[PDB]
């Protein structure tokens, strides 16, 4: 197994459930529920294999991270739903706090 | 009703479930596996009302983002040791961010 595909499977997965349970309106039509509760499990499933191989930090940031990103895009082409720029500049202000946050997580003693 | 609430409910099921998964290590970890679910689940549902109001890449943003921050501060030991300085520039920059998509931006039905 190769594990750039588990961790772009891992996200896939994540990013069509949130988009599944948005777009249901919340835990409400039975086959949005059902395939949710299905993309989350494979999620986790492929992040566990995963970081046996990557770092646990690094798999899920890059899991965090990609996932946003991919959710903001899918949401502005499925929904019509457009983000100001300061909700986009508020998201990158967060992404820069937690890669600081990160790389004091990765100097830690081991 | 108010977003931040459910989205402060959601980060701390997902805060608590991993607590309780970290921390469980025995023979069998079948009933803290089983309270972990509860509180992951939790954390889901709390999500989901969330996407209601917030955008939804923010709202995970923000749901990954002060989860990440209280999980470090889980993993370094809480006030068990003395907090870095670039730590407290770190969650700056993220409740920067949260403070103009609060401000900045619109949460509402939709």
């Amino acid at each position: 197994m190769n594990p750039y595909i588990y961790l772009g499977g891992a996200i896939l997965a994540e990013v069509i459930g949130t988009t599944l349970m948005k777009f249901s309106e919340g835990f409400t039509r039975l086959w949005p529920s059902v395939g949710t509760i299905i993309c989350y499990c494979a999620s986790f499933w492929l992040l566990a294999q995963t970081i046996a191989y990557i770092p646990t930090g690094i798999a899920y940031a890059i899991w965090s991270g990609v996932g946003i990103v991919l959710i903001s895009l899918l949401s502005w082409g499925f929904f019509g739903q457009r983000l100001d720029l300061p909700a986009i500049i508020g998201m990158m202000l967060i992404c820069a706090g937690v890669l600081i946050i990160n790389l004091l997580s990765r100097s830690t003693p081991h």
